[PDB]
């Protein structure tokens, strides 16, 4: 329904002004634990899914916490509105972590999707402000926003050109307002497809890229890899 | 593994070696109304837990008409050239269950993971399972077995198939240089595919007829009967981890 998107855009604007894109008292030296969160959905069951939240030790990337919970969905997926799908499983998993093992609450969270790379209010930023936690947006594919002058063919063209120069990080700039939206980064060996890091909450883009680089073993950062792994495994355990 | 076990297995493969029929006889492709597949999926966390799956598909439409999965207890580890002893017992249990529950869907031929005649003692798992069950089988391997005693080296076969692919071909005879007998055909029947699969005669079927059946069973690189059995066996296995 179009009524639902009309309230969602107003929801994106109210939280737009709330997202903090500065580190403040936070720094890379403060990072002792980094958390990951992912949701796996069932193709055979339209409303059944499994959420998973993990905590890994920084920078050794040793998994120290993992919990998986069966989830009931009330929202379908729509581009630029990913936040509303996973906000409740994230809040549910976050509370179980603070209750079961409160010492393992990580300094920062890695979330699937973008944050500032969005109405400037991606799911990573949306979940961060509503939960009062430090989040980083990491997307495996490029969101396209023609309203900001970013297109997929141009980003991959200048990135492949940047690759010819020998680089590995490329600022993705909004053609309007001249704002850096995300960094197309490549921190893993034997990888050519870039991931897109964007600021989530209580953290800057430049610092977020460093944290993602520390979490990088293969193309997918370890916190996202583990959360993706266990969520899918448990979903196929209850079919 | 034990050396008495390897010596006892070699005598069993030699006993069965000459009992494999690689001729069509009164068999033809037109007779194939159903084609069966069989695969076993194993658990890495449990050394003795596995799930066997047998499926039957309509030929040539490749529509699944039968599927069963059974929990399996293993009494054998995997060793190359001895796959038969690993999967012989679950296959006969699956064949017995199919012949008992729905005997009208018993297929004319089975597609089995691994080789048949393409074997060091000419008694692969497809042939071994075929003769010990009195069923028509075809050996289909996803990777190339190397037999140095027959002059089969992987680098020379894949390079020879690479040149044939550039010429435009799709079938390559794999010949034992020592015996001058064709052991298998490296075939490529799927679009957007360059890595070949290796079809070899199993039992009660010729090599060329087996290749025709595999071509009819080809949708993607993996033939549909093997694809379905592989899929359902692993899916059911992941329910018991
Ligand atoms: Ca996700
Ligand atoms: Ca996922
Ligand atoms: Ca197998
Ligand atoms: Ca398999």
């Amino acid at each position: 329904t179009d009524e639902q998107i009309a309230e969602w855009n107003s929801k994106q604007e109210e939280l737009r002004d709330k997202i903090i894109r500065s580190d403040g008292d936070f720094s890379l030296s403060k990072v002792k634990y980094v958390g990951g969160f992912d949701v796996s959905y069932s193709k055979i069951n339209h409303e059944l899914a499994v959420s998973c939240m993990v905590v890994l030790s920084y920078p050794e990337m040793k998994q120290v916490y993992m919990n998986t919970t069966k989830v009931k969905l009330s929202c379908p997926y729509k581009s630029s509105y990913l936040a509303f799908r996973e906000i409740e499983p994230f809040q549910q998993e976050l509370q179980l972590l603070k209750a079961k093992k409160p010492n393992l609450e990580p300094q920062v969270f890695l979330l699937d999707g973008n944050g500032f790379f969005h109405r400037r209010c991606g799911a990573a930023s949306h979940l961060g402000v509503l939960s009062n936690t430090r989040t980083i947006g990491v997307a495996k594919s490029l969101i396209e926003i023609p309203e900001d002058g970013v297109k997929k063919t141009e980003v991959i063209s200048q990135f492949k050109r940047l690759r010819k120069t020998g680089g590995n990080e490329l600022d993705i700039i909004s053609t309007e307002k001249n704002e850096v939206l995300a960094k197309a980064v490549l921190y893993a060996p034997k990888v050519e497809k870039p991931i897109f890091v964007s600021a989530g909450h209580k953290c800057s883009l430049e610092t977020a890229a460093k944290i993602v680089k520390g979490c990088t073993k293969t193309r997918i950062p370890e916190p996202i890899k583990m959360a993706d792994k266990w969520s899918r495994k448990e979903l196929k355990k209850i079919e």
